[PDB]
């Protein structure tokens, strides 16, 4: 899958297109949607299937610091778009180009000139042009014998809409089994594995694996998850009993350190019947569901009696993930019991 | 208008005057009661009506960062004082004097020796002299001979007490049209305009004025509110189609940036049917009602949509506040609509 | 009363101890019962009493920063330790030893080789060992022949257990009172002074003495308190008509300043009717009793007011505090009026 | 004068233009020049003159954190423009367009659809384009006789070359006489009067004014300089015995603050003001001494009164030779 | 390769053992003596070979804020020592044990009852034990009979001592070949690249790559510097012209930015690409130049052109000489 | 000793007094011939002996953020000031009063009004009024015969000026010898003990003790230097083999850590201690060593056993020449 940055990146032999455009944060089931229909047509014509879509978020442009939270970051977006077919993402950035432009002139010079589109694939929320003026409606009036137009309704199941908005919601009330069903997946973090306390080994209170992560990443609420960790493929060596490219079931904790902003979330996770440290290496954190709310602690005693109760719930919580297996991983470690 | 920074700063020559003396924050219309009773009597006898205020905040000298906010600075203090004919501002430090002086010697250093005064005007809740010891009672006693005194009651007016105290609770609570009732006139912030995003301009969304204020400043709560931007008198160019000294039609939203503090609020301005960018200009924003509160974006549309609400509901209030003239600008622009 | 750091700061030579264990955080009357009867049988057997207890906070080793505020410092521990007739403490930092250890190898190593015990003391909440396996249960089966055990119930008093947990909550709540009747004594921070506001003195606004506390210090809820101001033994010379060693009826300002973590609480006494600077000396001051709230004030004449109400109110709480002698100061200034 | 961010903002009417195109940091006496010739053209064949200027600086869009130092800010380059008599300003910002374009594209984008100028005027240095490959040779052919280019060198006078390189060089060691010489004017900032050190009045110690200024603006070293201070034109009221719109002498104290940050400290010669809330204009006329650190009041008073004669002196030196010297000024002979 | 946090994680079973003891910090050529003595010895008499290394640095114990530069992170260490052939290692926390050991415990406790070792190789300026008592010398006799001691000299090659302090002077002063000569490979660092100056694509002024590394992070002095780029292996799409595990010719500068913290930036000779959020490894080969400001695009831009020049042929000379060059690798003749 | 902030708080039936002013900071041998012929005189005519001092120092009321570096706290003011037999200490702060005030004035409020003295005693250099306009002369007129004035001149000794100046000077240099020998004493800091690197006990590398200071206090040049640790009387036990009230030998070294800020950390000579909680008075004899990086614990250790040895000696010296040494002590002959 090529990746360009800005409409002058675009091969100028690039000869036909079929094109969809939005944020596609979360790339989420209404999303997928928006790419299948796109990347069926492109088979169809021996077309390439492209997607147009947005960094930094078209929001920030306007409101700096009150852009929406990250469902996942651009290079994830990159990743998912790849795994449903996309051949090619476009990168706009709005402070760069396209921002003034009337919706006729966007029309000509994203759609033809940049990306000799046939076919243009929209949500039916879709808007384009200065001041947001263009409309699904509008689209479809200028592109009027140019090249075809399928304008798709937003997806509600379950009285739910499922939107970015709406998986932004779900995670921030900690609720990550609404979010992974409109995902049409678990939600996962990827990042480096840091030092933390310990240590990460026959100690049961000292994590597996510590990450950090920006104030602009969307995470759960702080609490405890059940899900799996996965170390990504690699030839460094992995210190204990865990192998890379596995599933590990896991308890994971969500928190916010601060004092300082940066808003910086941690995510430290006690993998299951394991006993490794996994400083250094990149790791995959999936959320499966909910199992507690944050709470301190005055004794290890008190601090270890929890810590088994969220490997206990954790245990049954993934247990009933792997037989919903169009969302549970290929390869996965769970131990029936300690 | 002489503005004199203690005592010793008085000329030695200065030989009668009438004297008011408070902290004077916001000179509300409690405030102008003291001020209009001080310069009639000024003019009366030929005297200078003198204003004594106190910088820093006399609460600040034994509670510093917990001092009630400013709802004016001390130079819109001293602008206001000379609106309504204070010929002489004195401005005592209490870390400097005047604190541990009895009530007697209050009067004598003060009001005789430093001031030559032969009116005094205060409101019935003066105090002065270590430990507040002296009240409106003292200072009538103590003058008995030596110069007339001249005690208000604190104004009420429709079954509210107007104080500084009143005022600030009305800002905190973003009613500004009780404040501006309080105050008798427009509540309003002046302050160099500097970039934000944008290229204020053709886009609607960006600003035509962003400025930034410390934490000691008094503003109303986070949230959107009519009002009026006036360019003050300037050479310099002005970006656009925007002239200096016209008050015209903007929507405002006050906000709050930190994590870090100073608890730095800022002020954007979006004016009314206007292309400008003010970066450079020294520019005042006078608050008129309340619109809405504060909310968070997710896509551009949403907040667009929002943003011409806005521009409708000011326009109507506007349109009103031009009717009760009093309050209204002298020169203004308001478009009827877009 | 000996202070060692680690096993190997321990004596070789130590022949025979009675020792008793626990993080033993403000020494409260649960935490008496433990010293006492472990003072009690190492003089029944001319054995030295040994404390072994915990820093850092065992907790704050699986999740440093989430760890229990300190309602004593270490050393205050140490001095508290000392005055129930404490022979040696021993200090574990779990980071360096005693935390993989299993529970035979930890009574073997710490009880037997280390300490040479020949009594052994804890509450019915003892736990040790490696994922503290170890219990009340196991210590009396592991040292059956090889030591005595005694284990003694937690203290409950009135239907409230007395723990650290609860002193904690009391003190976060505001309730001093309950605090000092499950501690045993008035609750007490000491500390270096340093200047504020002021020039204490003659003015009733600025503070006898100011301090500041880290964010790991527990300190009750900001509030006013009455309490006792002691200045500590000293030769340098004191500002004012306060002498060393002796306890001064005190109306106490407990705040927190930040926007800055270290979330730094500070604490402002007025010691009533007494002129003096306390700057650079050495100050113990012990809680007694809730007055107030905190609140914002907009006048000096308010403020001074309420100052006094403050003052008038504390004047009550201590004379009756001084009728509890067993809490009460030996020495003390209290007077019945101003 | 008109301001334009963007070729967008520019009025779709514009008939003919003569254009001049840089950074212009500082509108020094070589920028001047491209000016004058673009001004004295314009109004000769009806037209407006134009600047196409840069923000941010062309620089800082490849080095963040590496940026020069701004002469001036762009509001002054702004006001400096408009008293040579430019008629609009067009700003490029090259994160937002004209930058990746190749040399042909530039030219039939800005100066023929935008600006639909007659006349160019740029420097012998000039260059544009991706890569910068379009160069002061490249304009003169690539604008064939749709309009007319003017090439003019850079300045030499006295054996050195004026340059905003130059300028900011004589700035950074404190020797103000040349950045002036170079610039055709005084140096100075302008910014709000904050509270400071003590309060402004009889006291020489206590400044008569306090400014702060970011990193981002060029200022001379730390040090003393003689200069005037003016109070722009306000009916906002003034405490002391100084009016606005009248240059007042001061001898200027230039401090580093980090963490930015500089200051810029007046003592006004034979005055008792504070001008606190007023926005203040500081000209530095000549360097007078180094910074130095004091441990006695007697010490820091001395010195002070020295720096007050050395000002005096300089001063009305400047007022001679009456080229730089401001319009309206106060400067006493004796204390 | 095993590794191990502490005495306690290590297999009570394990068997026999060859092991050498070190911070080890760079695996230099000196280091590469004792792993190669210890690896072949181990092979040779059935047994694994194990390295005792040190996390944190023993130095740091003593004196925090003031602990020598990592010339590799101690993920490195680990890549480096199983790259030599190293089965097990053992890092070892001195705030956690053998600290306050004496020698003759240490070596019981470590060496027998741990590791169960017939066989040590250490380097003559070994040290252990409580204050450092124990030597080269203590060694040999300790462990008398029980199990065979080895002690290897400090590598001198070309009048130069090879050790972690003589490739922190070469990396401090900027001199990577004598680092690179002293260590047996280029030096290079490994790091997720993030978004820093504009977009990497068709403008020579964005970089390819940027990274950030902490102050305990050893990078040579601020400067340009002739290297490679490579791609880790990963299956997420790559932006541009570039694949994985080729390792790409690049110029490389590297700057400081108070508040740590020091910044890579990677131009990627004759590609257009933006490397953002893959994890890419930068080796290098020869410095360049001295850092310099800049205030004409033109300038940096006539600057980086000569950089590439001077590149070109500094990584050709590094293709001949052969013995560290990259085996898949990306180089032009010509742009 | 009595001490008063503010004319205000001085009791109004003070009878008759002998007065010195100045800002004594630091209270060396040039302050204490001033508190000599003071404390010697009021003795005699029955009456109190006063001192008047400043703070904040009368330079930081003009220049903040560039007030000169305090040789002693305010509050070791005040027990020096005792200790040399003052009775009273008036502390001005020159925001609040005696500012502004004209010579004349000065005189009759201070000396006459509020500390009715008969008897002023003031060095050579004394300076006060407006603009410092009254002077060592002033002095003697103004008070003609209602108060008798005594000026003395500043110490020169050994060809050196001695001075608050030359002090900071001796200090800044790590030149503690000369700085004592100034001052007629040990220089010294006070301050609380807290944790820092490790436990002190058995191990050389963790300091007995570890202290910081903000970066107002004056403190020699980074470095390690020959001192005594004193345990201020206290009943809180002591972790270790030490009690309070002796000074033992030290070897002490002075750190920097930005962002004020110096540390403080001594290193007890033959003691196991840990000195958490405890306040502390450091004293620094003679210069050591200046500071160095580290990158072995056997290099560190080494080091720290020559400064051991080198502090003995130093110490041994300080025992004889007797005159500065401490009361009770504690120095080992050898290890």
């Amino acid at each position: 899958m090529d990746i360009w940055y800005g409409t002058a990146a675009v091969p100028k032999d690039l000869d036909n297109s079929a094109v969809t455009i939005g944020v596609f944060d979360g790339v989420h089931r209404g999303h997928q949607k928006l790419i299948n229909a796109t990347v069926e047509k492109a088979r169809e014509v021996g077309a390439k299937a492209i997607m147009v879509t947005f960094d930094p978020h078209p929001v920030s442009v306007f409101l700096p610091r009150a852009a929406p939270l990250g469902i996942t970051t651009l290079a994830e977006r990159f990743a998912l778009a790849e795994s449903f077919g996309i051949d090619g993402v476009l990168v706009i950035d709005f402070t760069r180009e396209l921002s003034g432009t009337s919706p006729e002139k966007y029309v000509e010079f994203l759609l033809e000139d940049t990306l000799h589109a046939s076919h243009v694939v929209v949500g039916a929320n879709f808007t384009f042009g200065e001041n947001a003026a263009g409309t699904a409606d509008s689209l479809r009036q200028i592109c009027q014998s140019r090249l075809t137009v399928d304008v798709i309704d937003l997806l509600d199941d379950e009285g739910v809409r499922i939107s970015s908005t709406t998986v932004r919601e779900f995670l921030s009330e900690g609720d990550v089994a609404r979010a992974n069903w409109a995902l049409g997946r678990h939600f996962y973090v990827t990042g480096p594995v840091v030092r933390g306390a310990g240590r990460g080994g026959k100690e049961l209170g000292f994590p597996t694996a510590n990450q950090y992560f920006h104030d602009t990443v969307a995470l759960p609420a702080d609490g405890v998850y059940a899900g799996w960790l996965t170390i990504l493929p690699t030839e460094a060596p992995v210190s204990g009993n865990m192998e890379p490219e596995v599933a590990y079931a896991a308890a994971i904790s969500v928190g916010t350190n601060p004092t300082f902003g940066d808003e910086q979330r941690s995510v430290e996770s006690f993998v299951l019947d394991r006993d490794a440290d996994l400083y250094g290496h990149d790791v995959k954190v999936e959320f499966v569901d909910h199992v507690r709310a944050m709470e301190k602690f005055d004794s290890v005693e008190q601090l270890l009696e929890v810590m088994a109760k969220d490997v206990q719930k954790t245990r049954t919580l993934l247990a009933q993930d792997v037989q919903a297996h169009k969302m549970a991983p290929e390869t996965y470690f769970l131990q029936a019991e300690s």
